[PDB]
């Protein structure tokens, strides 16, 4: 364990945040993971950082503040937290966020108090959100095996230690830690993901044809679409990885081009429900029927009660042989569950899925063919029996996936 | 363990810091003690606190910073740190500091980086140092059984876990946590301690005569001197305990009235040395001869190589039967070891040991008889054999200690 956890640490500061000499790093991490934090701080200074600032998190104590503090302490952000953000901004600090996800960490908390805080914080920390969204500084989101998440992922474990050990093992396996040189393994894997995206971006397929057991579906793609995966580059030219781990290569379909049907292959976790065996039927871009062996009404309510929820906003590729795909585990954490399999999203497209989408207007994205909606629900459809062809503007079929792989 | 830890948390927020409705509490505590941290934060809020700010500490990570960060990051205090301090002052926040001892935590660090930081910190945090020293806000220093400290206190324990268990057992014992109502137990004990100080202040003895094995000493007391113990009161009139635990009742001797000899009765930890069997020889106020069974050279340089070090600044009384006294253990922590026995201190007197001495100049204190030195070193001299008389004006003998108790 101590050996693997130190390899994890090194992987996060080299491929995740790419610490260089001179750098300031802000690490956001649970007090429960103090051992991983010691290692991250040690590896960060060894790559030359001049300062690592640890912003320690604790679910029990933050829940206390939310229960008891008066609204006046929640909707006013104290000046010292803005000064802290300004220090980080001025030193171009990288943001490494290592999260363990317990979903009922805020049980009993009033939604209005949470919302008041999220609003006041959302405004006061906007300079930090702009810097990270626009990639001015490097940032990575990763995971750590906290007790309450681990009990949720492995509710049948023999004990709490076991639940925790099984979750660490998943994290090490899916982040390539058991490899002899994880740093190298991720450099190589990142270049492969980026060459898939680059290949599909040079193709500019007109449509995608998927066939599998319970699936036959043609989805058209928007003109000037962008496939994204893997890493980014920050404002100083440094290569970084926003997510550890990561597999998918995704774009937006044209929301007014869809015919056929598709069945889900992996449990979907949505609003506290586990939904199984979904089958979606499309005609003219639109969902005309949706069913599930489990959570039927939830799925209907989703599509036939939310604006924009009768169309797709995302199509994503992931080899079936890849590590999350091969786990068979529901993690209830998007970082992992949305890298599990080929998938499609009900609802909103990401703006960056078309060229210059970041600048376009709401009316303009619609024009470009990107779905707008307030919901966005990714559901897995891939398996070792899925085939996919890209369809060129002149109907020529180019094989992309056979039996669930490139 | 969990039931005792919860009782300990309650005692810290009730008798230690005395949280009242509407208060702000800052708790400084190691990430290693997150479980005690959860409990203190829950009880402070249950008593009506409007905000608990937890300033988490971590020795490993702080040492990394001192070992690897440039001087520029260490000799300066960032503005956000000063802003945080001001938010606490503005909110009259109480300061609960829960510490585990490790003087060896900053091993390998450049001495130069150490004093530059300490001097910057001391200038920058001055407003908070003056607020706490004058008891404007409540503050308490207490202990938590950290692994590193536990290994130092119990070097013979069979495992890390047994060392910490042993140290927690000492903390709980001495802090009266095993009692049914620790909160009630400290109210009584603090009143007892306070009545002792009150009683000794009423008598204004002229001197004390100590007799025990290896010990014959008369100490002159200063005119209008003040015995101190236990609780204080903050500027809002709220009562609080600055130290948990505490037992000693102390004042300063007139640095110029002493003759005789005294021998220490408990190991002394001074500058990383363990010092045993000390015999100190006084005449007309001055130290004329100090010898020691172990560390004889250290004790010689102490007194003869430091300005002021040839006279006493403190005489304290602790009942031989009290918990730390009986434990027999060297804690390597002043909070504990300085409450272990009757003792004397070589060097500096506390200003508060004469009436209004807090309002006096260094010139003023010395004229009043209070030693001034850059050094202050307590050594234990109590046992169950010790007899102490308060010598009145007319020279009437009053018995204060018989056989090491009142
Ligand atoms: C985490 As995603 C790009 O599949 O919504
Ligand atoms: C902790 As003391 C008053 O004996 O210096
Ligand atoms: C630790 As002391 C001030 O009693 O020498
Ligand atoms: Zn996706
Ligand atoms: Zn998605
Ligand atoms: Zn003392
Ligand atoms: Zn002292």
């Amino acid at each position: 364990f101590k050996e693997n956890l130190e390899k994890y640490a090194k992987l996060l500061v080299a491929n995740g945040i790419n610490v260089q000499p001179g750098h300031t790093l802000a690490l956001s991490i649970d007090v429960e993971q103090r051992e991983l934090a010691h290692l991250i701080v040690k590896e960060a200074y060894a790559l030359g950082a001049h300062e690592v600032i640890v912003q320690w998190t604790d679910d029990v104590i933050n829940r206390e503040k939310f229960l008891h503090a008066p609204m006046e302490r929640l909707d006013n952000v104290p000046e010292y937290k803005i000064a802290e953000m300004n220090y980080l901004l001025e030193n171009k600090a990288s943001r490494l966020g290592v999260r363990s996800s317990d979903p009922g960490a805020l049980n009993g908390v009033d939604a209005d108090k949470l919302s008041a805080s999220a609003k006041a914080m959302g405004l006061a920390m906007k300079p930090m959100r702009i810097a990270t969204q626009s990639n001015k500084v490097s940032w990575t989101v990763a995971a750590a095996a906290g007790l309450e998440w681990a009990k949720k992922v492995f509710p049948n474990a023999a004990s709490d230690e076991e639940a925790v050990d099984f979750l660490w093992d998943q994290i090490f396996k899916t982040c390539r830690v058991y490899e002899a040189d994880p740093v190298k393994a991720w450099e190589e894997h990142a270049a492969i993901l980026k060459s898939k995206a680059d290949m599909l971006n040079k193709e500019q397929f007109s449509a995608l044809h998927y066939t599998a057991p319970g699936t036959d579906l043609t989805l058209g793609l928007p003109k000037n679409h962008v496939w994204e995966s893997a890493g980014a580059v920050n404002a100083q030219g440094e290569e970084f990885l926003p997510n550890m781990p990561t597999e998918e290569v995704f774009t937006a379909p044209d929301f007014r081009r869809a015919d056929g049907y598709v069945t889900s292959t992996k449990p979907l976790s949505y609003n506290g429900n586990i939904i199984e065996g979904i089958k979606v039927t499309f005609k003219d871009g639109q969902i005309v029927d949706i069913t599930a062996e489990k959570g039927d009404q939830v799925m209907k309510d989703l599509v036939f009660e939310n604006a924009g929820a009768r169309a797709l906003g995302e199509c994503a590729l992931v080899p079936d042989p890849s590590p999350i795909s091969q786990s068979g585990i529901t993690f209830f954490n998007t970082l992992f569950d949305d890298n599990a399999s080929n998938h499609l999203a009900i609802g909103a497209a990401y703006a960056t899925s078309v060229v210059d989408g970041a600048e376009m207007s709401e009316e303009e994205l619609e024009a470009a063919g990107l779905n707008r909606s307030d919901v966005h629900v990714d559901f897995m459809i891939g398996s070792n029996q899925m085939d996919i062809d890209g369809i060129r503007e002149d109907g020529t079929r180019v094989p992309l996936f056979r039996n669930g792989n490139w």
